[PDB]
């Protein structure tokens, strides 16, 4: 699954 947790995450690159 993709990173979709932690409302304060620096990186991402999901959907």
């Amino acid at each position: 699954i993709c990173l979709k947790k932690w409302p304060w995450w620096p990186w991402r690159r999901c959907k």
